[PDB]
Order: structure tokens, then C-alpha cells, then sequence
């Protein structure tokens, strides 16, 4: 399991930046890559210390147009990435004892027990409704968005926030990377 994450780390999450800061960033498939939307990639980013530019990018709301706090971005690289789409659930799934996996220029290679991870829902996130998000109990901090919630080789969630006390991520689902 500690495996996974290493197998994740080392062909999928990535240390980025943007004009707003250091994220971490999850490679799904091909050129398709998922950052929190808050991260900001214009139409170019910076991943490992090269610009790459995006040739599409897609804020991820739902039904009823609320923010989801994720934003799909299509890389111009020759490089693909692993297809990890099948370790990603078809439903917004909670986990006991979940890792945060974070690999950030000023974080590299960092693994964070979360522990349990539930359903919460909506959250006021810095003035921005959203939906559709998940809790742990862990005092995550700033520098670690983007990083990827994991458990029992599954890529569950995606690091957006906290309050000092606790963690929120936005839940990943397969349905959103077709
Ligand atoms: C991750 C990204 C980061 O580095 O912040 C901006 C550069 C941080 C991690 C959070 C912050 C402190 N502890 C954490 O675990 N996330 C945020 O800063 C994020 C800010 C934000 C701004 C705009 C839209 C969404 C999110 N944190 C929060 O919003 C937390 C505040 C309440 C709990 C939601």
C-alpha cells in the first residue's frame, strides 16, 4: 500500500507552480492532469522547473453549477502519463487510514497519515461554496493543496483545504476523466 504511493509519486504526482504558489500535481492519463482550481494554471505552468503550456483547461463544477474545487488541464508534452483512471472509483468514496501524498518544491516526497477520511459535503471555502468535498482530522497546512488522498491502492481525493484542526479534499470519481 505504502507501495502504491510510491508507484503514484514516482510516475504520477508531480511539483508544479503557478502564478499563485507551489501545488502538487496528479498525472491521470496521456496529457490529462488534475489541480485544485484555486491553483490557477493559466495557459501555461510550470511542472519541475519547465514551462509547459495548457492547451485546454476545465473548472469542474456540478449539476447545479456549484464549484467542485477541481480543474481538468491538457498539457502540450511529449511525455504521458501512467493511466491510473482504474485505481480512481466510480463513486466519491470515504477510507480509513488514508495517506496524503504531497510532492511540492518546498515538499518533496511527502507522506501524511491522514487517517479516516468521510464524507462531508458542502464547505465555505474562503468565500467559495463547495460541494462534494471530504474531511480528515489532520492539521494539514499551506503548501500541501493539490496532494493526492490515497488508501488501499485507491487515488480517492484531492487536497483543497483546512482550517488548523482539520482537512478537506475534493473526492475524485472515474466520471471525470473521460
Ligand atoms: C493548500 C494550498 C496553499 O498553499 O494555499 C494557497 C497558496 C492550502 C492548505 C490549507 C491552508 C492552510 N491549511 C491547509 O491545509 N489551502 C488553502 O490555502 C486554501 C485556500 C483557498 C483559497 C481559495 C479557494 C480555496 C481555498 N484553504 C482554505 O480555503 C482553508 C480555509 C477554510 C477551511 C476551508
Amino acid at each position: 500500500s505504502l507501495d502504491f504511493a510510491l508507484s503514484l509519486l514516482r510516475r504520477n504526482v508531480r511539483q508544479v507552480q503557478t502564478d499563485q504558489g507551489h501545488f502538487t500535481m496528479l498525472g491521470v492519463r496521456d496529457r490529462l492532469a488534475v489541480l485544485p482550481r484555486h491553483s490557477q494554471p493559466g495557459k501555461t505552468i510550470w511542472i519541475e522547473h519547465k514551462l509547459v503550456n495548457i492547451l485546454d483547461a476545465v473548472e469542474l463544477v456540478d449539476e447545479q453549477g456549484v464549484n467542485l474545487e477541481l480543474t481538468l488541464i491538457t498539457l502540450d508534452t511529449n511525455e504521458k502519463f501512467r493511466d491510473i483512471t482504474k485505481f480512481i472509483p466510480e463513486n466519491i468514496s470515504t477510507a480509513s487510514d488514508a495517506t496524503l501524498v504531497i510532492n511540492t518544491e518546498h515538499m518533496p516526497s511527502m507522506f501524511v497519515p491522514v487517517g479516516d477520511v468521510v464524507q462531508y459535503g458542502f464547505l465555505n471555502l474562503s468565500g467559495k461554496p463547495t460541494h462534494r468535498t471530504m474531511m480528515y482530522n489532520f492539521p494539514t497546512k499551506a503548501g500541501q493543496c493539490g496532494g493526492v488522498v490515497t488508501s488501499v491502492g485507491k487515488v480517492i481525493g484531492i487536497h483543497i483545504g483546512g482550517n488548523g484542526r482539520q482537512g478537506f479534499c475534493a473526492g475524485l470519481k472515474r466520471s471525470y476523466f473521460a
